[PDB]
C-alpha cells in the first residue's frame, strides 16, 4: 500500500506500508530511509499530530496521502 512523506525543507519520501502499520512503523521505516530517529519526528495530517501507537486506519489514511513530517529541535 502506498503513502508518501514530504519534508519540512523540500523533498518527498516514498513508502510502501500496510493499512495495519502503527505510527511507530512509519517512523522506523523512515529511520531506515534517511536516519531520522523517531524521537526527532512529529507527523501531521489534517491539522493533527499522529501519535505513535495508532494505525493508518485510525487516523483515516487513504492510499497515496502525502504527509507532512515535522521536527523537534530536541524536545519537547
Amino acid at each position: 500500500m502506498q503513502i508518501f512523506v514530504k519534508t519540512l525543507t523540500g523533498k518527498t519520501i516514498t513508502l510502501e506500508v500496510e493499512p495495519s502499520d502503527t505510527i511507530e512503523n512509519v517512523k522506523a521505516k523512515i529511520q531506515d530511509k534517511e536516519g531520522i530517529p523517531p524521537d526527532q519526528q512529529r507527523l501531521i495530517f489534517a491539522g493533527k499530530q499522529l501519535e505513535d501507537g495508532r494505525t493508518l486506519s485510525d487516523y483515516n489514511i487513504q492510499k497515496e496521502s502525502t504527509l507532512h513530517l515535522v521536527l523537534r529541535l530536541r524536545g519537547g
